[PDB]
């Protein structure tokens, strides 16, 4: 006889939650982790500047309020995102919205861990020139909480340990040269507060 | 020790949440200011007069029912729009629904004032001719209330209105050279009160 | 002090409007007014016989069980359709579903008068023929209650007035030559009862 | 004073819903009649084998579970199908989910018949060769169950004739010379029971 | 009189069906089958590398939570899929989310046992070169659960003989030369645990 269950957990996890509450821990900022491992590049346009990309958008921040003694008990479910708050991250340069392409489920661990990690098809303007030469281009898509400032959340890359490419289709017409990331804090007009977001630069070019 | 936290005030705001009443005080209008940041400019046809615009719609307006001491509580909260009233605007020359390309979420103050500004991809009818000269084609967005005349509802454009284009795409293959912003006040036959907009003239051209 | 403000009457009309229930009084049908006024014709093929259209339907109809006394109350509020029954009106030609343009809401007035106009894009399959001589062509868009007979709902065209382009884009590539109306009762196949519809004959041409 | 009337009726329906309840007969299948009323072919590809369609599915059951007395009471009432039970009706060689353009009512009579009659545009996936012959092309159109076997739901083609174009659009690129029927009933190596089928043969070619 | 009729079994399934919780058999894996019945090949491109393909997705699995004296009672029932559980499978090189022909409806045994299958159009990635050889092209299809790794979800090609062009559509302009199944176990970068899948090949090319 355990103590409890993922039924039981799952149970809890619905019952409470509050999925439009952010998990602040006092006075502290929600620390969000936000990288993008890039799947596809469907189509580019030199022209227009607008590319047409697929990325695994991996998610992390911690939410204490989900916490359970996992000393007799799962250690970890999958959670609907419908049930639980989750990160108000937007792409500022997408022209389209998000097309997810995966099922909708974070995973939880027993000491508050949240992993999202959607796979995403959307289209967005950036730099497409130098696509069809050897340096390639260079698309930044910058990435942020849309309301919550600096104060409230903060966003950093995550670990990475693999390969820029590691998950690049091999069937695209487009190759990955290098993808980085670097962190930024921004005042904009509208507000007095400050806005952090993840900047991913991306150095692809067409194959020879 | 404090009086409330995040929690208590969206539990408070959700609960009593009356998103589909009007907040006007007394029987003054809900004085609704408006003013758009143009981030993008993707499909234009001269031809058709039509073009496919992105920008944030920077909507502010006062809500007291919303209102909470915070003297020892969060000064503002994220609310998702469905948990809110919120101005029912409508863009009278657009031929495409709103895509909005951001998450669903107002920002609401401590003293009841609401700030609602989703980015949008949108598809209009209008002047684009001259797109392709010295002195580029002038687009005019007409805006305001739906179904809530002038007595329920006014809109002025934004006071502060300077960073108009201080978000515009660089990529983008056309370019700003004005954007004024300016309010009407109509009567259309089918009914008897004056139903006011806000009408923004985005005067851009081509690069090149 | 009133009676009565937007906040009681809203309530009581969520709490009582039986969105799924006509309001036929006694045995009489709900006698539905329905007009057109456009404001654009887009997409036009003189070789497939089709059309895009935007347009105002201007539909009006009584439920007396949504009257209240407006001594000392509000005379007028707008409420979202979901918790009104309206009319299942549908545009037998068309061969796209209608986007809505506008916010969902009709203004319901204290003595049961009910009025929705949704400014709607939708695709028609017409007599497009002619479109380029001076004469046009005269695009018929027939309406009509879906599910509900002749004696459950009458359908009778509005005769508005003229001037059928007070609301129609100047930068369309058409104009309007003029617009009537007419009703007609057919009895289908499928059922013995007789359903109505108001046909709506657009005649327009390509701007010499 | 009658017995009851439209309000009750629908609260009745409403309350004892059981949408996901086949409504059998004891041990009697569910016998359903489905005919195709076609409206328009919009969309023909003689190079891929692709046609698009509109078609009003005239779709007819019994579901005792409605019933009501109605000797002083209204004779029927429509009623949202998501409140009803509805046969998992799939087109075999659709290539596009079926998109709706009317109201999605039912009719039920108090004898507990009902009747469904979607109008709907949707792709097919057919033999396109000859349509711009005079002899025309016959693009069959398979109707039936999902995951209800003979025993549970039976298709039968409605036994209503009527002229094939009767409905048909006089502005269609096509006319249709000429459309039959045919009930199969087939076993597939997943599972051991049969489902049947109603095959719509439309016989159409594209005008001179 | 029976001990129970479909209304008292899906009426228990709803009640206590946790669609959310996955399950595990006291604490192995939940043995998940997959098999990929191809219908038809549709809008393909060796340019890039990319392909719409229908198929019926049969997937199937057991929940013993859900199991039934069917000793005087009906032995399944057609459960809509909102109130179970089902494995959150992801087509890995899908470039487009899956549109679903078919009602949402899986098949459940008084046993426990579930079937799910649902006909879908979906856009892949795969390796389109050779289509239009007489060896033809060869399309890898990898699907697995998204976020539960090989400790909670097994994936495994059904065991069984069946005509690979048995159900694919004679009017496809592409044809079948053969299907292959092959599984998987892969640890991704962002997690410890592996996570299995099954990848289809596809091998077909265009018709003479
Ligand atoms: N995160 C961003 N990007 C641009 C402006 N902004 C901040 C912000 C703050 C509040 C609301 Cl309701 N919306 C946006
Ligand atoms: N704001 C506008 N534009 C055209 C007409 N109108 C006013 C209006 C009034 C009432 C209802 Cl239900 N809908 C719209
Ligand atoms: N209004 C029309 N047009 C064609 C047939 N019809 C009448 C009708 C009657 C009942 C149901 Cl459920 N659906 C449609
Ligand atoms: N319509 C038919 N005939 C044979 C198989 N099938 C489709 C089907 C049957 C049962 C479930 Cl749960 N899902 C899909
Ligand atoms: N099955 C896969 N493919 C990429 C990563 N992954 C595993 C995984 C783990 C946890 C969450 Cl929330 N999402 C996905
Ligand atoms: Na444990
Ligand atoms: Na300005």
């Amino acid at each position: 006889a355990e103590a409890a269950d993922r039924a039981d957990i799952l149970y809890n996890i619905r019952q409470t939650s509050r999925p439009d509450v952010i998990p602040t821990q006092r006075d502290r900022p929600v620390a969000v982790s936000v990288s993008l491992k890039f799947i596809n590049i469907l189509e580019v346009n030199e022209i227009t500047n607008e590319v047409d990309v697929v990325f695994w958008q991996q998610t992390t921040w911690s939410d204490r309020t989900l916490a359970w003694d996992s000393s007799h008990s799962p250690d970890q479910v999958s959670v609907p995102i419908s049930s639980l708050w989750v990160p108000d991250l937007a792409a500022y340069n997408a022209i389209s919205k998000p097309e997810v392409l995966t099922p909708q489920l974070a995973r939880v661990v027993s000491d508050g861990e949240v992993l999202y990690m959607p796979s995403i098809r959307q289209r967005f303007s950036c730099d497409v020139s130098g696509v069809d030469t050897e340096s390639g281009a260079t698309c930044r898509i910058k990435i942020g909480s849309w309301t919550h400032h600096s104060r409230e959340i903060s966003v950093d890359p995550t670990t990475e340990n693999s390969d820029d490419s590691e998950y690049f289709s091999q069937y695209s017409r487009f190759e990955i040269l290098d993808v980085t990331q670097k962190k930024n804090s921004v005042t904009y007009s509208c507000c007095p507060e400050a806005y952090e977001d993840v900047e991913v630069s991306l150095n692809f070019r067409k194959k020879g």
